């Protein structure tokens, strides 16, 4: 209308962008910043980057916008672009996107009072540290850190408010647990003055069904089919069969887990010691077997022919368990032939009282094995049982 | 030519693009909004993201922009460009794209009685959430939230038209079903003013000819090769390794199922939990037909040795099903072997019905629960028979 | 120089770029639009996106650019950049790139008569269906649509001319048979006035020799294989280790193919087909040697208790095909284990007669399949020929 | 200071960056451009596309942009930015790049005599014919096409210098032969006017050490395998199973050369028809020895049943190559048993004689395949010895 | 304020972006430069590519922009925007961006001195040249260079002042040893004219503990388990079958290594070599089993048919290691037949003895090329040990 256009005018008149809005230049600018989360886009822990829907609220009052609403009726607010009135260079210092801004420029808007309000939109990509060594029952703090660049304390007066979940929309994977802020102030090596910053901690925690469905059944499966070829009496084809398989499966695709985390060497997932011990257990196991099968089974003794490891061996042992006639007598060869057979078999029932020692040894030490690793991860986080009676359902 | 040259120095004369277009301040500017979908390029479901080309439509009356027809004969509209003159700032809230904004700037064409015209096309990737428990035969309800930014109710009055498909391309994979909208007012943290907003809600029903062939077909011919080892009798050679071949192959390859679902932990594919059952019955078949090949076979009294389990299992069967001649004696010998080995045969035959009644056990779990996936799959979607009606045609 | 400085300070003396170059506001503009096609950079079938490299072409005439050439000795044509002057606003309707406009604004030529050229370059990626159920012998016609935006029928009068391929690089992958152009009037919800449209319909054909090499030996090879193992006797080891490989192998690895062809369920290509038929079939074949192997070889009518199936299988084989002298007594009854290991013989005779029947059946089934497959291939589209004569070279 | 100052107010003063800077409107003006090339970033055969460093080389000379030093005393070069002072539009013609031109836009340099020098940066992406029909030794041409997009001859005289290759980094993976330049007029169907165009042919050679070890290492291995399993003779367990495992395995695996070559069916790469050629014969080979072993193995004429085979094979063959009395009567009938033993131990030494036949064909056609191979790859380029001379070191 | 109004009022009187601020023309103006890294990103190998986290730091002396504090009392900074004042073109010459300058713009801090201060942050992409041939115990070098684009040794002064890594964010991947920086002039094609740079060498070393759990224990274990397939006797079923599982799963699981190196043909690491060299080893071995097993048992003289290869196998193992009785005469013919399996047995001894001999051949080269192998990852770098006191902890 006549009014809207006539205070459009007078509004720019003399205005300045590059100034700072205050009416005593020697007294900082307050200004509110906040936040608010609407959706956890991505968790990405290969290249660890927390991709975030997130509006930002900054509000502060502008000296030199602000009129008479007798004098020009009807109009409350007024709007103005990017580029016509001075705004706050807020950025997130731990950004991983490509081009550093990455907010959407939408207007201010100006009350009567000269209070200006400025909610601009984005997707923010931000670099934070994922530890994935409690796997896949683990908690994530991702850190987001917003400050202005170029405006100092005595300048630019930052003031933190709590952040906004009314909108939240949940996530499958991942569920959220809060999000609070902390406003200090920081020394630079640019010069001498403090530097406010704000810096809100996204805390999250993952949901265990679907991981829980996809890995632990068959995990399960396969440690107690472990566990059963280590029990399984010695043989030549179904314990050397059943044990490489078992080895080469599991060394293989166990790297299904290993895809979905990252390489650094600063602590390792339990499930991967737990497949390294067990793996070390079951090639020491195959290994021995095939020993014990094809390199001696002709006497009792080529095993322990050292004194040494006999003796050790002996303690675990008390400590744990006419011409008609000559053809004939080729039958009675044949027979002593058997009889050589039951030689053999009680050199096979040495071997594998041996043997049954060695798969004792690897049966109790992946047991053991086990039994840190699910003591481990039972007791891992304080409310544990909240997972089970939440997520699993 | 002169009056199109004269029109457009005229009508720019004192035009203010900030200023909203109205005779009078304190009412609000009527805009009309709809949308026209062209295609749906992609459903995403690993990251969740629907994209698809739209043009929206705005109307509205500007009313400076106006001109006598007699004065300037035979210019009747005029177009103007991106920031020239006042246009809706009208955004997509739960956008997915990098850049908030997806839309390409065109002009907006204006008569002579001050009607603006805007119809910007564009390529829009939004975020819905994605749900395959019911896969392949689900049906999605993606939203498409629209509305202004800064321009509240007292200012700007949005309205809802409905949707145009007249120039919807067919999708081969997705089926639309329809695409309804509703318009709200909602309330916002930012400050006291309602803000209207306008939704639609893109409803598709997939095609599951292309998946019904690759996958149901060869799970069906696994399920009965699975129904077969169940059934055939307990040997060495190829009952096991014909059921150390379907655990192993089914558990690396079904994944190709599962690359194409979410990680949310908020439900299970049925297909998903049907193969995890049949799989863990598969893995109870091996483990225990392994055991009573070769733990022990010399007696039969060697499985039902605790009473506890031999109770169980009795009512289970209840219930249901000179020199010369010595080496001569050497040859009875013999031949008392063979009694032997009719006598090992007996005890085979006895481990044999206890592995026959684990595999009756094994056979009508696996049955029960295929009847539970085709029973939940077969009356899950109100008129299911269309889709055999319409998409294998 | 002089000239030159002194005819540009007066060609934009006064100019507009809003306004229409036109001597009568009530006549339309004529606008000749054409194209020039010089690579086709891919032809992507996940997403059915065709990306080419093409120079557009519009001509106009201009009628405030114009002067006379005494006047101005030594310059003939100026030039302009993108927002100096009037330009058309023609877009490519079906675009798939993030940003729906992907040509590069290049100058705009004009000459002493006021003739506007201007020739922009492009790599522009359309949405166009891509049809694999004929792969590899497919014909492809994918559409470019090109209009006016914002100018109707009575203010922009498009015009068609034939496109140029003088310059077109040969692709290794697809053929070039033709590009024509066709030019219609559309009429659109927005608004009463016809909108002209031009469309190029690119035309492609596949080149087979490299998906020849590396698919059709080697598939040949394999139902060879097959044929092979169908017609093999059965037998324990050979014939259901073939049988379980070809299964395995094929079902696992015959996705090659697969991951070149959309999801889309509108029809199925005839190698996917044929796959399909012929793995059910040996999948049968499978099953039913192992049946005919280890559920019962003790008995002859063991398979035909039925009398149902008994008939059926009938007429099938109708229409086709002292105390030493004890001991030696016990060498007869060893000798008389030898005849019921020919009783056994016998069994497995009439068995293997079964499961040869069955072995046809699945033989002539699957060469029923082979040769719709072929004749499908073979008198496929018309001038097949061209292809072995062109193609494979 | 004051002086540049002074002078640059003096400089833009009635400066048009519209006009060429000519003194005679009537005459061409002559640039000089020439490239600089720092780095082969990579070269993608799937896509076809070379990524380079380079930096552009133009120089021509300006009318208006000179002065007097004494003058201005201090100041001998000025700079201006991108929109200030007239440019050549210099583009390439191929280029692959989303957006047509990569070249980040510097200043322009000008001296005292108007001499105006301008050399941007770019990432140049260009499409490129990429031939691996003689991989892994090959030597790759591929051409930078750039040129005035709308000036012709008359107007811009464009000049060719010889390329700059002092900075060259060199790449790990292909040696730079060289990079010559050539000028030359075209003649487009847009208007009457040549068009002067410099391409610069980048030749690049291949490194093969790195590929060699990983490829032909193993491909000898393995080539040598599948000769010592056509020498092997024919036999049940150790034949067939490693027939089977060389087919397999090598056409699973082969394709990860497969995968580095793009699907252009103008010719084969010889290593691919090499190992086509190698499968088709082992195939043939494992079916084969297949027949020979299980189909027939009770009488000699089983294999030469038709006469038309029978004398080709002789040919070839020619060219190549009381009660205890009935029990021990008994007895003596599984002496006959052995005897038939031996009758068929003569009808596999017969089936065994053909079978090796058979391997020896394989054997001499695998020998040739291979020699032609090895020739081909032998004599290929000119001066082959240098790759071994300079790459294998 | 009104002061602050003032002096941006007065401050832009006057000025030209385009003019150097110096007070003297002749003289060079001094810009310091340095460098803040914050985060190595990512340190890429496939492409090269080192991606990190750097603000610029440039200070100069602006000689126009100074004022009195006295006159405008509270204000001692003011800040301006990208393209509004004078800025140092300092870009990184070896960038591998799309775009050239990766840099975001922000404000310019100036204090009542005329010192200007600018520090932009950014996420660069540099090309390095990555060395894995010590993998995984490498030390990587990247060089960033640094220099005015346009600007000459007479025109801009730059110096260089050390990095600030006082905020570095520790990677989990890689150590960070140092990040010196060196300042030199160039000469260049272009002109004369010295041309300075400064060029920053970030150092890291990898951290070895995840990689070493996940690779150095299973290769290990591979290894120990070829060794124990060397040692074992040979035999058909378990020799071979280890032997060719062996050879075939390395062979293709190995890749995991070497898809985390390029493809540059500089030099092999060392992991690569040693597989290799073992693989052509284990190669040999089945080969020669497989001879020794199936080609010929039945002579002991049939392996030393020739004499040149005999004198050197007798050298090394001289250096290293009625009708009844015609029936029972039948019964004396079946003893000769042990009698011939006897025969057998020691043709088999002595092919045993020889297939040893080539056993320790293998032995001994593995052996002899894991020892070249660990003593060369042992003491290649200095201060090694620095690795397993410091990442293995
Ligand atoms: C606003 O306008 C009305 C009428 O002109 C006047 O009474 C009132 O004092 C004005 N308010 C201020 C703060 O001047
Ligand atoms: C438009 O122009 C004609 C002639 O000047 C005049 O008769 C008519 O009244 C005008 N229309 C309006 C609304 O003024
Ligand atoms: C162009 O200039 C010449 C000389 O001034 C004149 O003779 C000629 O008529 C002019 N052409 C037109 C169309 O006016
Ligand atoms: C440049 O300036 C000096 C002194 O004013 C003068 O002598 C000289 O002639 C000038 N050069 C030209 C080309 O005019
Ligand atoms: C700054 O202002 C004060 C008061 O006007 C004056 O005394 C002082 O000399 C000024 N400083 C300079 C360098 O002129
Ligand atoms: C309702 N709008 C859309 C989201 C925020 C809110 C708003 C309010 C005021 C200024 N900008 C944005």
């Amino acid at each position: 209308g006549e009014f809207q256009r006539k205070l459009y005018k007078e509004l720019v008149k003399n205005y300045n962008p590059l100034e700072r809005p205050v009416a005593n230049d020697s007294q900082p600018l307050t200004v509110y910043f906040s936040l608010s989360l609407l959706q956890i886009m991505d968790v990405d822990e290969k290249n660890q980057v927390l991709t975030t829907n997130i509006w930002l609220q900054m509000s502060w009052t502008d000296h030199y916008l602000q009129w008479n609403v007798s004098e020009y009726p009807g109009v409350k607010t007024v709007r103005f672009p990017d580029g016509q009135i001075w705004k706050p260079d807020i950025l997130l210092y731990n950004s991983a996107d490509e081009r550093f801004d990455a907010t959407f420029h939408t207007n201010v808007l100006v009350n009567s009072s000269g209070h200006c309000q400025y909610l601009p939109p984005g997707i923010f990509k931000s670099s934070c540290y994922i530890d994935v060594r409690w796997f896949p029952f683990d908690v994530q703090h991702c850190k987001l850190k917003f400050g202005s660049w170029s405006y100092g304390g005595w300048s630019l007066d930052l003031q933190m408010q709590e952040a906004d979940i009314s909108g939240y929309i949940p996530n499958g994977e991942w569920d959220l647990v809060g999000i609070p802020g902390k406003r200090s102030e920081r020394f630079y090596e640019c010069c001498k003055e403090p530097y406010p910053d704000v810096t809100f901690t996204v805390t999250m925690r993952r949901r265990t069904l679907y991981y829980g469905l996809n890995l632990l059944i068959p995990c399960v499966l396969i440690s107690a089919l472990a566990l059963l070829v280590f029990l399984l009496p010695a043989d030549s084809g179904e314990k050397i069969s059943l044990g490489i398989t078992v080895l080469l499966s599991l060394t293989v695709f166990m790297l299904l887990v290993a895809e979905i985390m990252p390489a650094t060497s600063d602590s390792v997932p339990l499930i991967a010691q737990y497949f390294a011990s067990t793996m070390i257990i079951v090639g020491l196991s195959v290994v021995v077997t095939v020993i014990v099968l094809q390199y001696h089974h002709h006497d009792p003794d080529g095993g322990k022919m050292p004194k040494w490891t006999r003796v050790i061996l002996l303690n675990w042992c008390a400590w744990f368990l006419p011409d008609l006639a000559k053809i004939l007598e080729e039958v009675r060869y044949i027979a002593n032939r058997f009889r050589c057979q039951d030689e053999s078999e009680a050199v096979c029932s040495e071997w594998k009282f041996a043997a049954c020692v060695v798969d004792r040894l690897c049966l109790m030490a992946f047991s053991v094995f086990t039994i840190i690793c699910t003591i481990g991860i039972l007791m891992s986080a304080p409310n544990f049982v909240e997972a089970v009676s939440k997520d699993f359902a």
